[PDB]
């Protein structure tokens, strides 16, 4: 599912996304824009071989499995492809230990390029959270 900017805003709020390690719904929903521009089925290749799964583009060489990157933990207990779901609650779980991991939501490169010290807040304007 492609999903719109505020019901996604909503259903990340409704997940214990908004201000979730003082990180408010509108970098959360940044990012996602940017990282698979709202597209529960997007993936992306690394050079390493590794690919990005999901809304939140999480990596295989650490948090979840696809069985062909070599030499990689599986720090969020699930198939990769379980973070295809238009269902994102398996996104939100595991970003949430990712934006624990301590680099915070520099993780996401995305967000650290395009979404870290904007005005992130208008990103859910208009939105009925």
């Amino acid at each position: 599912k492609v999903f719109g900017r505020c019901e996604l805003a909503a259903a990340m709020k409704r997940h214990g996304l908004d201000n979730y390690r003082g990180y408010s719904l509108g970098n959360w929903v940044c990012a996602a824009k940017f990282e698979s521009n709202f597209n529960t089925q997007a993936t992306n290749r690394n050079t390493d071989g590794s690919t990005d799964y999901g809304i939140l583009q999480i990596n295989s060489r650490w948090w979840c499995n696809d069985g062909r990157t070599p030499g990689s933990r599986n720090l969020c207990n699930i198939p990769c492809s379980a973070l295809l779901s238009s269902d994102i609650t398996a996104s939100v779980n595991c970003a949430k230990k990712i934006v624990s991991d301590g680099n915070g939501m520099n993780a996401w490169v995305a967000w650290r390029n395009r979404c870290k010290g904007t005005d992130v807040q208008a990103w859910i304007r208009g939105c009925r959270l």
